[PDB]
């Protein structure tokens, strides 16, 4: 709920990461109204005066990756987002693959992994039961989903359940200090 979501969320914060990468996975038909895809694309314009390297990865209901990279060359606009509706693909996510795409020589940075998702607890399909193992780096990995549920899982661990996209988010951002007026300082 609410408020394992802040604590999880300040967990991370306290960390210190260098750099974030945000994976969302979306089935657009659980989606009620217009707010959810405007609080994500809010949000991650938002991360980037933080975060200048940013890195996302959107995925579809069915565990296809639609998207990925860095926020700032990518997220565009609303369009960007509210686009991947109609987006095609036939590459499987994992964490794996996520870190040998992002990170082909490597990881050199204190990266916190925010993985967010609203689809059906089936443990092929949701990022949620996906081992994010390889984003070890000796030289923050938060798994939270959107929906509350009546079933309990535990092959999840510290799984967090959170009410809407715009909770989950709006907690993110603002615990950075970040906000989605636009105003610079």
């Amino acid at each position: 709920g609410s408020l394992t979501t802040i604590s999880s969320i300040l967990s991370l914060k306290r960390e210190k990461p260098d750099n974030l990468a945000i994976i969302l996975q979306i089935d657009f038909t659980k989606l009620k109204e217009e707010d959810s895809l405007i609080v994500v694309y809010n949000s991650l314009k938002a991360l980037t005066i933080k975060f200048a390297r940013l890195q996302f990865c959107f995925v579809d209901r069915n565990n296809y990756v639609l998207d990925y990279g860095s926020v700032l060359h990518k997220i565009d606009s609303l369009d960007s987002i509210s686009n991947l509706k109609s987006k095609s693909s036939s590459t499987q996510f994992s964490p794996i693959w996520l870190k040998n795409t992002l990170y082909p020589e490597n990881i050199h940075e204190h990266l916190g992994i925010v993985a967010v998702s609203n689809s059906n607890m089936e443990a092929k399909k949701s990022i949620l039961f996906q081992d994010y193992r390889c984003f070890t780096s000796f030289g923050n990995e938060l798994k939270i989903k959107v929906g509350y549920l009546n079933v309990d899982y535990s092959k999840i661990d510290e799984l967090v359940e959170a009410s809407s996209w715009t909770f989950v988010l709006e907690t993110l951002c603002y615990s950075f200090g970040l906000s989605f007026d636009e105003h610079d300082d």
